[PDB]
DNA sequence: AGCTGACAGCTGTCAAG
DNA sequence: TCTTGACAGCTGTCAGC
């Protein structure tokens, strides 16, 4: 239901994003039809990502 | 935005809301019989609830 | 002239791998 | 077996009555 190839799509885009990693509805769109996710799937992701990976880089 | 908030939703939703004040959680079941009765989307009787908790139940509690 | 429905993103949490 | 996708409910906020 998650296919282990979002994974790194996904990374990919964030980590070319650390300053402001909040994907546009047409970037989400994008990613989710290359990831093979649903817009569910990738704003969950993001969510989970954001307090996950890039504010812990922060801290 | 192309939504609905039926005229007779209001009410149903307050009368279970204030019948339930002890635990404003509707279940699941709960849940799909108000979106039945008012003609409201499930995601629209959510949110109703919330927004419900927050202005209505938690503020008779402050006073309380 | 707010109320209030609505929604993008956050919090708290947990099953399953 | 600790990680992580997932989700019920919460926060912040806006726009049209």
């Amino acid at each position: 239901i998650f296919p282990k190839v979002a994974t790194n799509i996904m990374r990919a885009w964030l980590f070319q994003h650390l300053t402001h990693p909040y994907p546009s509805e047409e970037q989400k769109k994008q990613l989710a039809q290359d990831t093979g996710l649903t817009i569910l799937q990738v704003n969950n992701w993001f969510i989970n990502a954001r307090r996950r990976i890039v504010q812990p880089m922060i801290d």
